[PDB]
């Protein structure tokens, strides 16, 4: 039934999505007024009225996003300061002042880099609770970055990190993205675990 089949697939991914942000929206009321609007038909509201309508939606969007985003805030910060918490104790791993931590997996003997130097490393970056967010093993490449141009944790490690080592990180957000994060797995506040092998460095420091 091409047609009448696209429109189905078209409304459940549309239902899908207004479901997950939580939204009471009548499906038939929308059907009747997309018919309308589809056959140039007389509309039940006018111009204004409508517009004013999906303003007072915005505007009543806007404000639930604010409070999702702040929940996520609160929540993303204090599961990170318990993650942390009991990270120290586990075997191997180190706390620096700055409150990032790392466990060594293998000593390298090459230069270490500075700010103004550019790495090529391989990594696995997973959030607290082991979603992968990002593998340089799902590229089958390795990457290239400026020391100073990541994420401070990335910094702060790799400036302690000779050439050819493996090291665990995590990272609290403060050093990572911070409350900055609007879109996708990473959210605000979000503690930051990585996998880091440092393979090259370009220069001294």
């Amino acid at each position: 039934t091409d047609k009448d089949k696209l429109s189905y697939s078209i409304g459940a991914d549309l239902g899908k999505n207004f479901k997950n942000q939580g939204i009471d929206v009548n499906p038939e009321a929308m059907a009747k007024g997309m018919q309308e609007a589809m056959s140039g038909a007389q509309l039940a509201l006018t111009e204004q009225q409508m517009k004013d309508v999906l303003n007072k939606f915005q505007k009543d969007l806007m404000a639930k996003r604010t409070a999702e985003f702040n929940k996520k805030a609160d929540e993303n910060k204090v599961k990170g300061e318990a993650f942390l918490t009991e990270n120290k104790n586990k075997p191997g791993v180190v706390v620096l002042p700055s409150g990032l931590q790392y466990k060594v997996i293998n000593s390298g003997n090459g230069v270490k880099p500075g700010k103004s130097d550019t790495v090529t490393v391989e990594y696995t970056g997973r959030l607290i609770d082991g979603t992968v967010f990002d593998s340089t093993e799902k590229t089958g490449k390795p990457a290239t970055f400026q020391v100073s141009q990541v994420i401070p944790g990335w910094t702060e490690a790799l400036q302690l990190m000779p050439a050819g080592s493996t090291w665990e990180i995590y990272v609290p957000s403060g050093l990572a993205y911070g409350p900055r994060s609007v879109g996708g797995p990473i959210g605000p506040n979000e503690t930051l675990i990585f996998k880091i092998h440092l393979i090259s460095v370009k220069k001294s420091s």
